[PDB]
């Protein structure tokens, strides 16, 4: 797809300009916990919660595969389903999640996106609701994640280690955001991280961030 217009000093560069700790570690520190990646896993959000996912090893982006569509300016359920299926046919299984104090709105990327909090970054807003959009990913052969418990993410990690992930750990969250990915769909990177990091500032995550590279 596109390729990684940025560098990771510059990402690290970018992030304290926006008030962040950020660092780099590298691949070699990590290489108990980075995973490669499993195709039967489901790409899903960079929520550090817990959930009822059955389906490990997938791709990080925000709020899953809405990160694609809101990066893409796709604002309508029929192009979401293109989304859900283009996906599935690269290799992850796409979902979007909800919770269960809120339940669809449970993702917290989807409701900023919804109440247009990217309104000054200039993103369309979506034009279906968090019931319509999680039911159209279904329909297209997607799965419906359910997160639960409190958000209680501590960093985040910016993984740029193509085909690998990091895992949710409900007991010492973090936020896992796999940048990779993004040039993967070709999306404009630059931009999909930046809107990763106000998303975590924005659900008042820590604005602490590891950017790891090979
Ligand atoms: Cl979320
Ligand atoms: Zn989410």
């Amino acid at each position: 797809g596109s390729h990684m217009s940025i560098t990771p000093p510059q990402i690290v560069s970018a992030l304290r300009g926006r008030g962040w700790k950020a660092s780099i570690v590298k691949a070699s520190t990590m290489s108990s916990e980075l995973k490669r990646v499993d195709p039967q896993g489901i790409l899903k959000c960079v929520d550090g919660r817990g959930s009822d996912n059955t389906q490990f090893g997938g791709p990080k982006m925000p709020g899953g595969i809405y990160a694609i569509a809101h990066n893409r300016g796709v604002t309508t359920l029929e192009g979401l389903k293109d989304i859900t299926r283009e996906v599935a046919s690269k290799g992850h299984v796409p979902s979007v999640h909800g919770d269960h104090s809120s339940d669809m709105l449970g993702c917290g990327f989807f409701k900023l996106w919804l109440t247009g909090r990217f309104d000054d970054m200039g993103y369309p807003r979506p034009e279906f609701d968090a019931d319509q959009g999680a039911l159209a990913v279904r329909a297209a052969g997607g799965v419906i994640e359910m997160h639960h418990g409190s958000h209680e993410e501590k960093v985040v990690y910016i993984n740029l280690v193509s085909g690998m992930t990091l895992e949710p750990n409900e007991h010492d969250q973090r936020f896992i955001v796999d940048g990779w990915a993004a040039s993967k769909f070709g999306l404009d990177v630059v931009k999909f991280l930046v809107a990763a990091a106000a998303t975590v500032e924005m659900l008042g995550g820590p604005k602490k961030a590891k950017i790891v590279i090979p």
